């Protein structure tokens, strides 16, 4: 009696908004929110184990929670010398007196998030995973901040999470990076989860799948490449010179669609008026995103490995071969490149005061 | 569905999935007969007699007649108005593609829970080697619960009469005869939560490269082997021998056999698993002989990948067989002959 008004709602859009624990599996769903989908930003950076980063942290952190304040629930930190892994965001201590008590040597783990249970997924995110000074001596140097919020803020607020970016990026000078839509997956949970961001990556080629902190430090990362574009990507100077420059960039995004911001040593790109979560009834591939993965494939990672844990029981996990054809989702071939930016032009809102910071170039 | 009249009293659109507006998908009980010789005029009676059959159930529900660019008529005809098969069937030759589709649907467009689709093809297509046929016919839930036998039996006696080289009946959801390319699949779903559900369209799958070996896609609450593919399964003996009597009936033929899993059709299992237990043990037992691919069913190769996932989703591990053989004898409805053909072995 329950399956039917999913197997509705399945047929007619590409995405769910929120989606029960374990549902892509066979026993079934649970009594908790697995995933919820949200803009999520992912930065890849280093140097999280030096007083200045950590500080530029506290003050990304000051400027999200200016927002976020109202909706955040948990903190979740993996084995702290103090205190527990899991505390109430209302008995948590501010997060520049937790930093003051860690110095070079200890690995950094917050995870806020907003769910109604602590097993929930929740749409407002700020989650810090921080290698330790040795671990970046020793090679495992890449540190990740993955931020969100709902996409219900977004449509009201459409300049905040841009801004928070734009300014996050400027103060890490992230190696690289991307922002638009995502599942946020429950914090203890998530194993349960992965099969829906499955089964949902398979229908909105504009999703972001898996885990940065997990693929961060593998060895498939070492290579000076990104993982994807999305609504905002994140070059540094090396990718950005390695993709051709800013100049031969320019000369293949049109300015109606693609904003590009020069923080100090790197540039966000912004593909289109919004994030995309997919196409149109012809082709579920987002123009705006066709069009910049076909100018940054060459710098696009071969292969990450493995996007998902392994299937226990016959559940969809992006593992192997199907992660790996997951980074070629928005490839077209050359010939087709004319029609895509015909369509660009004829179906997609420009740019304008209204969805760009106006620091643009 | 527990009680599937109490759920469409709560939620009458319950079997329905909307497409200016029509019905785009509707749940049904559906048949699908993959058969050769379609070109051939003995063949065509045989499809002929098969209508006479469906028709004597099927008359007062049935609305619309599709057919793709015949040579005599429109493509669209309201059903009170068409001639006699046999006669459309007359006009035409070996070379002619044969396309009949008489739905229920109250619009045109609408997807019907009653069915008889005719695909057959050409002559010269079965002498390069596309020579596979399709027939699918359906009847509502709600008149498989109220005449359990009446499907079951027009099944075998198709079977009888097209002698297929494969097929199966159950659950499976009837899209819109003419916007039937618009709606995902959503093949990872079903395989989680209604693995009892076939998912695809045979017409499109019948003569891929994908479908020339000599395997099936699918069981369901009835599946159809011919001779050969019975063979590669170990033959009949032993099916019955691992397949309790209680449970699974055995329907012969000329030149194979009809396996029926369980007292009625399921969409899915219990709260604990939704595979069902009758179809996960005949799955069990014949996923030897199951395609390793089969393509897209019904965008980047991962959709493609996910049906292949879907041809899986009633496996089990084989150590929980029979724990899974326990739960069907002490949970499950049995076979009498309420539920079965007399003609059962």
């Amino acid at each position: 009696e329950q399956p039917f008004d999913l197997a509705a709602e399945l047929a007619k859009q590409p995405h769910l908004l929120e989606i029960a624990g374990n549902l892509l599996m066979k026993s079934g769903p649970e009594d908790y929110i697995g995933a919820v989908l949200c803009l999520r930003g992912t930065l890849y950076f280093k140097k999280a184990h030096t007083p200045l980063v950590r500080e530029s942290l506290c003050q990304c952190f000051d400027e999200f929670e200016r927002l976020a304040e109202p909706h955040l629930t948990w903190l979740w930190r993996e084995e702290p010398a103090q205190g527990k892994p899991l505390t109430a965001y209302r008995d948590t201590q501010p997060l520049r007196e937790m930093m003051g008590a860690m110095d070079e040597d200890d690995h950094l783990s917050f995870c806020y998030t907003s769910g109604k249970k602590s097993r929930d997924a929740g749409a407002w995110l700020f989650d810090i995973y921080g290698k330790r000074s040795w671990q970046a001596k020793m090679g495992h140097d890449l540190s990740v901040l993955e931020f969100s919020v709902p996409l219900l803020y977004q449509e009201r607020q459409p300049l905040d999470f841009l801004q928070l970016f734009i300014d996050f990026a400027r103060r890490l000078e992230p190696e690289q990076g991307y922002a638009g839509h995502a599942y946020n997956l429950s914090p203890t949970s998530w194993d349960n989860d992965e099969p829906s961001e499955a089964f949902m990556a398979a229908r909105m080629p504009g999703l972001d799948v898996g885990t940065a902190c997990l693929l961060a430090n593998t060895p498939e990362f070492k290579p000076t490449r990104i993982k994807t574009v999305s609504w905002l990507t994140l070059l540094n100077n090396e990718r950005l010179a390695l993709a051709g420059g800013l100049d031969a960039l320019r000369a293949q995004l049109p300015s109606s669609h693609f904003a590009f911001y020069r923080y100090g040593d790197g540039v966000v790109i912004q593909a289109g008026a919004y994030p995309y979560i997919a196409g149109d009834a012809e082709d579920s591939r987002p123009a705006p995103y066709v069009l910049l993965n076909h100018a940054l494939k060459g710098i696009r990672y071969e292969t990450i490995g493995s996007l998902h844990g392994g299937s226990h029981d016959g559940e969809l996990r992006l593992v192997g071969w199907a992660a790996d054809q997951w980074l070629k989702r928005l490839d077209v071939e050359d010939s087709e490149i004319p029609r895509w930016c015909d369509k660009l032009l004829s179906a997609e809102p420009y740019l304008d005061a209204t969805n760009t910071l106006p620091e643009r170039l």
